[PDB]
């Protein structure tokens, strides 16, 4: 069972856009610039800012983390976010969530200018990425996309199952892989299942069993057991549980045909993938 | 054996209702609500479901006209038809009849259309929306779909459900709709749904029907749905009119003898697709949205 490399494909990624952001600059372009805002003292939160702009200075993109205490309102958080939309230097924008209670977080991520808006989270992405439309894709859900196409493991016509439906985790997986390959933005042709915090356990296994990939994103250790995976079927985890995955690593290793490691994964290639998508704003292609 | 469920009889008596929240709003002293449908070309089914349309909207008491251009129109002449439609405000509702010539891109066309009176919510902003679980003007056709389950009172929660389809105004928002949480701004279905497509293997739907509660059937294939690929007892509901006769994506004698529930075409989804539109009118002119 190859256990895929998340740090070694996002190395990759990585090299291929400092390459693209040198050869941008070489040309005579403005170098990319990253801002992202943080709120609060989440240690996961700081620790993942903390991966990405040590990735972004890897790729010559130039970055500033902006932290602001828990206690901020909305009102103000929006301020910077609009502060930032109208600074030119700022290529990238992005707000890392889970942000507080008291702060409307779809409000947060609309403020952002969608141009800016290299998370893919304001709804104009999320409308276009779910009409197959040219979008900034969200880091996370790409990543997954990634480690598949770059493994070469096949997806047209294929069974996948994915557990979980969050809107920035789960339910773009799950449109991305189940698309039409000849789109605008191509997807993985697959036959896709959604299940969530009401399907049962059993009917779970039921639709695992049948998956070529089974791609966990729920949050619940363990949730993914040598029993539900089928002989030779691809298990992505996306979930970070404290530090586990969703999946049984140890017994499903012993299954499957390919299997991704967590830490090591899917992480680093989120922090890839928002490389990728912050060239992308920086050269205003879409 | 199955109760066939009647759209026509649903979609009728929810017309009554609108016709009465219609009635309301103007003994209110609201100007009477207006749809403008923009016909392009002479293909015929379309021609016909506009004429639907425009019945439904005189029962239940809004004003309507179809603007009929021909198919040779141009991009530009059609943004300036939308735009001049957009800025009258005697329209509530506004839709371009789909499929338009391959000239004309139909995305941009939605897009135009202001997002108040997209009785379509076929506009970006209303399919983000949409996708988010937020308030949003729901697509009639999947949002009839959504009616037939909840009337007859099939229940979805943890239930398995099967879509062959995934095109962006019917397949894929039938399976947004039946998968998205119950307790979010515009509840969902919590079932457990699988998206199928023209590249899923026979063998492999099959193999996910024979699993599912509900069934339905957004492909244009006649006799895709067969009584073999249903467990008994499960609600199968036909979104597909083929002509062979007008026939659905099921084998409707066939799987009649399985199937809990099951919907006839013609007279099943597509008169529900007419009702929930001039649900979505009084929705528009009321600019609750
Ligand atoms: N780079 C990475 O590796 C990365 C990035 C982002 C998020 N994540 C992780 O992904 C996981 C989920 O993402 P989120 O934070 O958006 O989740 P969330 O907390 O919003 O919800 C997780 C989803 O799992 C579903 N779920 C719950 N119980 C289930 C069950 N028994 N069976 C099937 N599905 C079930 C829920 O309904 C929900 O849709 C978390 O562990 C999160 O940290 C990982
Ligand atoms: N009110 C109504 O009943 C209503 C309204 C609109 C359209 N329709 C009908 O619904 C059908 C589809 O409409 P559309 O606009 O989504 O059509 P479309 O041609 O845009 O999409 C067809 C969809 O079917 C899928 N498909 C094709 N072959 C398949 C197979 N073997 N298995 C599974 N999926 C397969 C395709 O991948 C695609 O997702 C047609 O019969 C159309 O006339 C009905
Ligand atoms: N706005 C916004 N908020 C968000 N919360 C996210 N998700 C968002 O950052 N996920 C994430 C998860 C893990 C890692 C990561 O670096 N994981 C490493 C190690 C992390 C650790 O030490 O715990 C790994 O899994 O190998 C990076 C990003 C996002 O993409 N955008
Ligand atoms: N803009 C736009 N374009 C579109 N093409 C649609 N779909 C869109 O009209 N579907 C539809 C299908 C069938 C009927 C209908 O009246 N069906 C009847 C009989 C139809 C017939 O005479 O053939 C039935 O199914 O029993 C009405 C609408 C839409 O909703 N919006």
């Amino acid at each position: 069972a190859v256990v895929i490399s998340g740090r070694k494909l996002a190395q990759q990624i990585k090299q291929e856009v400092r390459q693209e952001v040198e050869e941008w600059v070489a040309s005579g372009n403005k170098r990319p610039h990253l801002s992202v805002i943080l709120v609060g003292e989440n240690p996961a939160s700081h620790s993942y800012v903390l991966n990405k702009t040590r990735a972004a200075a890897v790729v010559g993109i130039n970055s500033e983390t902006i932290m602001k205490p828990a206690s901020i309102s909305e009102e103000e958080l929006l301020n910077l976010i609009n502060k930032l939309n109208n600074d030119d230097n700022v290529d990238g924008l992005l707000v890392q969530l889970p942000l507080p209670e008291h702060i409307d977080e779809r409000r947060i991520c609309n403020a952002v200018s969608p141009d800016k808006d290299v998370d893919g989270f304001h709804v104009i992405n999320v409308g276009r990425m779910c009409l197959d439309q040219y979008s900034m894709l969200p880091a996370t859900p790409w990543g997954v996309w990634e480690i598949i196409k770059r493994t070469g493991i096949p997806t047209l016509g294929k069974n996948v199952v994915v557990a979980g439906r969050s809107k920035n985790v789960g339910m773009p997986i799950a449109m991305l892989l189940h698309t039409d390959g000849a789109h605008e933005r191509p997807g993985g042709d697959a036959t896709v299942t959604i299940s969530h915090r009401y399907t049962p356990k059993e009917q779970l296994k039921k639709h695992t069993i049948l998956a070529d990939i089974v791609i966990s994103a729920a949050g619940i250790p363990n949730l993914i057991t040598a029993d539900m995976i089928k002989e030779g079927a691809a298990v992505i985890d996306v979930g970070i549980n404290r530090l586990v995955g969703d999946v049984d690593f140890e017994g499903v290793r012993q299954k499957a045909g390919y299997i991704t490691p967590v830490p090591g994964g899917v992480g680093p290639m989120t922090v890839a993938m928002l490389m990728k998508n912050t060239i992308i704003a920086a050269k205003k292609v879409l």
